[PDB]
């Protein structure tokens, strides 16, 4: 699975939909990014950064009209350089549920209301990708 990787989401994102991304973080990693896309806009951007002011942080944002909105930041960082990870993204009708390494990490309230229109997920950054699928729960 070649990074940058695109995972098509036919029908779009829909409540009860569970996205599982398995992979490994590369050594001396700087950044990782998941991008739930609605055209040229990014509905949900999940962005672990490993060195921002000598600190590790997860930045979440929405890009509407080539402009990034309000940053949602999480200090809780479950990723490590040269270590495998499991990211699980559950779609609910009120928020995105993000779990990493089988423990809930963050919630991301839907800025884009047209969930049937979010038809693509992009996996990019400093990672070796093992598995990318989705199913209903
Ligand atoms: O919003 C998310 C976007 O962020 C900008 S960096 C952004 O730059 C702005 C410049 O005006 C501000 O500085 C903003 N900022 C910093 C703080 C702060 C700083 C410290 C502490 C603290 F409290 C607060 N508050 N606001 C920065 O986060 C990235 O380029 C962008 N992006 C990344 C990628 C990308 C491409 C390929 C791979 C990949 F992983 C990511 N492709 N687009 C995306 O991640
Ligand atoms: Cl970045």
């Amino acid at each position: 699975l070649i990074v940058p990787y695109n995972l098509p989401l036919p029908g779009g994102v829909v409540p009860r939909m569970l996205i599982t991304i398995l992979g490994t973080v590369k050594p001396n990693a700087n950044r990782i990014a998941l991008d739930f896309q609605r055209g040229n806009d990014v509905a949900f951007h999940f962005n672990p950064r490993f060195n921002e002011n000598n600190r590790r942080v997860i930045v979440c944002n929405t890009k509407l009209d080539n402009n990034w909105g309000r940053e949602e930041r999480q200090s809780v960082f479950p990723f490590e350089s040269g270590k495998p990870f499991k990211i699980q993204v559950l779609v609910e009708p009120d928020h995105f549920k993000v779990a990493v390494n089988d423990a809930h990490l963050l919630q991301y309230n839907h800025r884009v209301k047209k969930l049937n229109e979010i038809s693509k997920l992009g996996i990019s950054g400093d990672i070796d990708l093992t598995s990318a699928s989705y199913t209903m729960i």
